[PDB]
């Protein structure tokens, strides 16, 4: 739904601004475990590495699905979301996730 | 995975530990951009309405499949989830929901 992106893009910012308010609650833990399923909370933690381990650029795209047990799909649009990413963002993961913290 | 719930129990706690931080940076948008599939994000939409609605109380399942446009089964679990859910959860929950903010 091309046509509805509108309607779908005020959805989804109605749930970044519950779980906004939830995290200063300290309510987060509970909201996601009532929002998300056990797979998709999973797939998450996956992504996570995944963008870790893209941006330490010292694996191969097939390394990756077998030492994360990520699928291509997964690699691929991890790969293409990362370089539609604003360069705040970029710099920001690099220094948490490769400068830790 | 049973046996591997503790390790995927901390890779999710990783990607909360993330988005946390990024929400105080005011990186949230791009982060979850980056994280989530448009098809997740449209579902989370929807999963806030389910729990709006099943707070409300007015409409049956089968409406709420009919109006909201979710598989029953979503609706099933978002039932189940929610008795599952803590006492101060579910009064936070009602507050925002159906007290609105």
């Amino acid at each position: 739904s091309a046509a509805m992106a509108e309607q779908r893009h005020q959805e989804w910012l109605r749930f970044v601004d519950l779980l906004k308010n939830a995290y200063q609650n300290d309510l987060h833990l509970p909201l996601l475990n009532l929002m998300l399923t056990p797979d998709e909370r999973e797939a998450l933690g996956t992504r996570v590495r995944i963008v870790e381990e893209l941006l330490r650029g010292e694996m191969s795209q097939r390394e990756l699905k077998n030492e994360l047990g990520a699928g291509i799909a997964t690699i691929t649009r991890g790969s293409n979301s990362l370089k539609a990413a604003p360069v705040e963002l970029r710099q920001w993961l690099e220094e948490v996730l490769l400068k830790s913290d």
